[PDB]
């Protein structure tokens, strides 16, 4: 074990370790890569200081979802109670006293008009990241540098870890329900979970491109179902390759992580019941809890490469028509369809990143003239076909992106 550290023994028998160095306790071993990764993430906390600034210029609008985010927020604006609700941090403790105060409320409290005290847009933007820092157990990630947000199957590691998970359930709601906007990662498919949709095969193309790729081919326990090439051992059969397929998809999402998703749900609820999004998408969803960010279109063509494409071709240049046409909500809502996420990092879109490391915008000449367009999100690719009218194009890139 490293200089300053100790292992300490909680009054329950449970072994904790204490890192004198950091006045910092946590419940996992510290190893060379605990070190690594709670060194890094603790430089960018200190980058933070200057992103709240960009992230102040974060917006939504002052069925259609302009439409539906009003239907939301007069929900909100009229199940809401009186009085204030009073919550104080210092900056140092600004996760365990807001743990520690929140989880002390009954849930609907929350829902007045908070007052946090040392500043509420900076409490939200510092919380939602103050939740992933690795001395918790709670995430890991899916590329590499912070690119793809996951629970993590080993948070049990932490015996507190589905009271954090409700935590960041409550937490997450009373962001949506007081209408702030938050920064910590989640994905589409976490989304899709908190409106009780099903994740996709598809999907898995944005979390586990390999893991994608092997189910591509051809169409439970450990990963139960015998393939070669309930039952302990049931041969994987051409008569039996669909069902396959549907229970392995739903377990890469599930695994290792059931009791974590439900917490979370059932720390969400308490505070906005869940049914309120009855009318809102994945996508959607995404938007109010992160905000809208204004897209323009000089910053997203420089930034963009090409593949079999260039920047006078034909098809190449009708998208870029298409786009100016498009409001900055049809903007994001390309930018999702194609990213993953409606978050454009601090640099421009000269700076998004991807599941391989840095990676900018992407068109491909793929498919036949009689295809959607497809997208990659790990590569941050865009598959356009060979189009032949402008107006096709036009119509497919609306369709394939508003479903």
């Amino acid at each position: 074990l490293p200089p300053g550290w100790e292992k300490r023994t909680d009054p329950r028998g449970r072994f904790y370790y204490v890192d004198h160095n950091t006045r910092t306790t946590t419940w996992q071993r510290p190893t060379a890569e605990y070190v690594r990764n709670y060194e890094q993430w603790q430089s960018q906390r200190n980058q933070l200081q200057g992103a709240m600034q960009h992230f102040s210029q974060r917006f939504l609008y002052q069925r259609s979802f302009r439409w539906k985010y009003h239907q939301f927020r007069f929900l909100c604006h009229s199940n809401a109670l009186p009085s204030h609700v009073k919550i104080s941090v210092s900056r140092q403790t600004l996760f365990e006293d807001s743990f520690q105060q929140i989880m002390n409320m009954k849930p609907y409290d929350l829902r007045r008009r908070l007052y946090i005290i040392m500043i509420a847009r900076e409490w939200f933007f510092l919380l939602s990241h103050e939740v992933l820092n690795p001395m918790y157990c709670l995430f890991e990630y899916a590329g590499k540098n912070n690119y793809c947000l996951q629970i993590n199957p080993a948070s049990s590691i932490n015996p507190d870890h589905l009271t954090y998970f409700r935590f960041i359930g409550r937490f997450i709601a009373m962001a949506l329900y007081h209408g702030k906007f938050i920064d910590t990662g989640f994905t589409l498919p976490f989304y899709k979970r908190m409106l009780n949709k099903r994740p996709t095969l598809k999907d898995l193309e944005s979390i586990d491109p390999e893991f994608y790729n092997s189910i591509v081919w051809i169409k439970y326990f450990i990963q139960d179902m015998e393939i070669l090439g309930g039952g302990e051992s049931i041969r994987v059969t051409e008569e039996n390759k669909e069902e396959y397929i549907m229970l392995l998809t739903d377990w890469r999402f599930t695994r290792g992580v059931e009791e974590q998703t439900k917490a979370f749900l059932d720390g969400f609820n308490e505070v906005a019941p869940l049914e309120w999004l009855r009318y809102f998408d994945e996508k959607e969803l995404e938007l109010m809890l992160c905000g809208m960010q204004e897209i323009d279109m000089s910053d997203w063509q420089k930034s963009t490469i090409y593949r079999h494409y260039t920047k006078n071709s034909k098809q190449i240049q009708w998208f870029w028509q298409v786009v100016k046409e498009m409001d900055n909500e049809k903007r994001i809502r390309l930018l999702q369809f194609v990213t993953g996420t409606c978050r454009l990092p601090v640099g421009g879109f000269a700076e998004l990143i991807g599941s391989n490391g840095p990676q900018k915008f992407c068109i491909d000449k793929v498919g036949k003239e009689t295809w959607l367009p497809r997208s990659h999100t790990c590569f941050n690719r865009l598959d356009l076909p060979p189009y032949k009218s402008y107006e096709q194009l036009r119509e497919k890139l609306l369709y394939a992106i508003e479903e």
